[PDB]
DNA sequence: TGCACAGGATGTATATATCTGACACGTGCCTGGAGACTAGGGAGTAATCCCCTTGGCGGTTAAAACGCGGGGGACAGCGCGTACGTGCGTTTAAGCGGTGCTAGAGCTGTCTACGACCAATTGAGCGGCCTCGGCACCGGGATTCTCCAGGGCG
């Protein structure tokens, strides 16, 4: 919430957030990130280790088209 | 006899007339520009109510935060050999110049189904409600499942 409310804050003054939406980011942020995490999983197994490292995250994420 | 020369017999860049390709300029028929009528969709306001805050004490709990052991897994070093990198000659086949066709691509009347536009009914679908049987959470107990210490075995 907190964190949500800074983003927004040097965006546009005195927002308000409804009881909703929050659960849809934060959903979203997640799920998102699990299969991000699963990528870069598979990017470290490729390596030949049982270690995520910096550098995998580099490699799952530009290699996704980011 | 050994030798230099005067001129023909071939090359070769050099300069001139010649062949595509693309920029530049002059049109006229389907576009835009613009003028007027209708009107419903957009700008503006009057409550409203409704969930969302204001400010901070304490008490307590569950989650966050720190701290050390070490075990195993990341990681550097190094030798091997076979798997492609590199270099030849030999072949099959695409590029390209040119050809005879056609069958499907492409622009144009007819009318005719056939869907756009508009009253009248309603009933099937939406707001409101209030229950109970499926669901949430945990004990009891059996079951499996991994962790550690010999020891019989190297």
């Amino acid at each position: 919430q907190r964190l949500v409310r800074e983003i927004a804050q040097d965006f546009k003054t005195d927002l308000r957030f409804q009881s909703s939406a929050i659960g849809a980011l934060q959903e979203s942020v997640e799920a998102y990130l699990v299969s991000l995490f699963e990528d870069t999983n598979l990017a470290a197994i490729h390596a030949k280790r049982v270690t995520i490292q910096k550098k995998e995250i580099k490699l799952a994420r530009r290699l996704r088209g980011e």
